């Protein structure tokens, strides 16, 4: 049983999935596809074990029968006694962040605005805020809010692709993965920096890690955190220092999922592996570091401390939670259980 097969999202998580192979002995291996739902298509064939997942697509995985195995735990300033692999997980925020230059833009003036998304289907890029407006504007036509989107995943010649980059070629347009230029957490939030939209929907920790010296990227290198405000619900908007009382929800941490029939595996060889190369790794500053790439976020979270245990062997909506859960089944109908492949 003794062998992992990780999937990687795209040729940069492939990247560092064979570097973490070599390092491994081949405890680990790599499989690789275009986009997440293709990698939780090739764990539910048996032709990957494992990978690490936004709720969103742990939403997808979970109605397929896949379960979660350990969670992201970032930093924080509870349960300091405990290891952070025991642990309990807090959950990070979901946010609408602007320019504090784009004044008199808030929660209730984003129609036809141009926006940010990590991709479809995932937390705080997209279920939140969508099932959000959907609500509010009680119509279906999310696709005909925003004037013009990077939102990876949609219809690439649509408007919710509209302002997509692509990769170095302009290839690869609104790809749900990291070739595209504004994919994910650090993409989205580059996006809004760049101006090429009013609004990005990530979380918290995205805005702090990515200015005030924070990154040395080169769009990055130069931003400073007072430039920007987040959205609140009320149609307040304030500095980035109040996440706490000005988010849109507060989302379950990414976590590895895997066939229920392999999660206990998956589940051995993954402490094991980040007692090698996670933060604190027996051989991460001087070899390999599980949890680091450049600002990237490739295969986990580059603020991820550890990979925790969940306890309660929870179910897929036990982790995602019974809020959540029925906040993207509202959202699907605009799109009543089953597995999507
Ligand atoms: C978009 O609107 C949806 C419909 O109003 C809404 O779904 C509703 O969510 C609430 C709260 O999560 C559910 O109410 C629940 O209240 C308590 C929670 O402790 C439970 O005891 C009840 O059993 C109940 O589940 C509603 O049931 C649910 N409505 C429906 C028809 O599914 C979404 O939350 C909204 N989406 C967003 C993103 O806000
Ligand atoms: C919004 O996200 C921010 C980034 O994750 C986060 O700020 C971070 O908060 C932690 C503590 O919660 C800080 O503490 C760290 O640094 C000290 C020493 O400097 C260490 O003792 C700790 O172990 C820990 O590593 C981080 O420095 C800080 N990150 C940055 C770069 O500012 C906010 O807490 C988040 N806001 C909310 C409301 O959740
Ligand atoms: O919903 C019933 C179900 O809840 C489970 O707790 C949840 C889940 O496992 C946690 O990962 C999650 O962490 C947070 C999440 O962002 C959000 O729900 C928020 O409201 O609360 C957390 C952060 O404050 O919490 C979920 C519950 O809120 C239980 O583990 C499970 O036993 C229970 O059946
Ligand atoms: C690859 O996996 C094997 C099997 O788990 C590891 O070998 C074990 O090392 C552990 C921890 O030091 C010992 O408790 C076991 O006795 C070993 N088992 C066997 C059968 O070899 C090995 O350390 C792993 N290598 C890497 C680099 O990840
Ligand atoms: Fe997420
Ligand atoms: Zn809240
Ligand atoms: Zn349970």
């Amino acid at each position: 049983y003794t062998r992992v097969v990780w999937c990687a999202v795209g040729p940069e998580e492939q990247k560092k999935c064979q570097q973490w192979s070599q390092q491994s002995g081949q405890n680990v291996t790599c499989a690789t596809a275009s986009t997440t739902d293709d990698c939780i298509v090739l764990v539910l064939k048996g032709e990957a074990d494992a990978l690490n997942l936004d709720g969103g697509y742990i939403y997808t995985a979970g109605k397929c029968g896949l379960v979660p195995v350990l969670a992201e735990n970032r930093k924080s300033s509870k349960h300091s006694s405990l290891d952070c692999v025991l642990r309990p997980t807090e959950g990070y925020l979901a946010v609408a962040v602007v320019k504090k230059a784009n004044e008199g833009l808030t929660w209730n003036s984003l129609k036809d605005k141009k926006s940010c998304h990590t991709a479809v289907d995932r937390t705080a890029g997209w279920n939140i805020p969508m099932g959000l407006i959907v609500n509010q504007t009680g119509s279906c036509a999310f696709d005909e809010f925003f004037s013009q989107s990077c939102a990876p995943g949609a219809d690439p010649k649509s408007r919710l692709c509209a302002l997509c980059a692509g990769d170095d070629q302009g290839l690869d347009k609104c790809v749900p993965n990291s070739k595209e230029k504004y994919y994910g957490y650090t993409g989205a939030f580059r996006c809004l920096a760049e101006d090429v939209g009013d609004v990005a929907f990530v979380k918290n920790d995205t805005v702090w890690e990515n200015t005030n010296g924070e990154s040395t990227a080169d769009w990055a290198k130069n931003l400073k955190r007072e430039d920007f405000r987040l959205l609140c619900l009320d149609g307040t908007r304030k500095p980035v220092t109040e996440a706490q009382s000005c988010h849109l929800a507060v989302a379950p941490n990414h976590a590895v999922v895997s066939r229920s029939d392999r999660a206990a595996h998956v589940e051995q060889v993954l402490l094991h592996q980040q007692a090698l190369f996670g933060k604190n790794g027996k051989n991460c500053p001087d070899k390999f570091c599980l949890f680091k790439s450049e600002t990237k976020n490739l295969l986990f979270n580059d603020n991820t401390e550890c990979l925790a245990k969940l306890g309660g062997r929870p179910t897929y909506e036990e982790y995602l939670g019974t809020e959540y859960v029925t906040a993207i089944a509202n959202l699907k109908k605009c799109s009543l259980e089953a597995c999507a492949f």
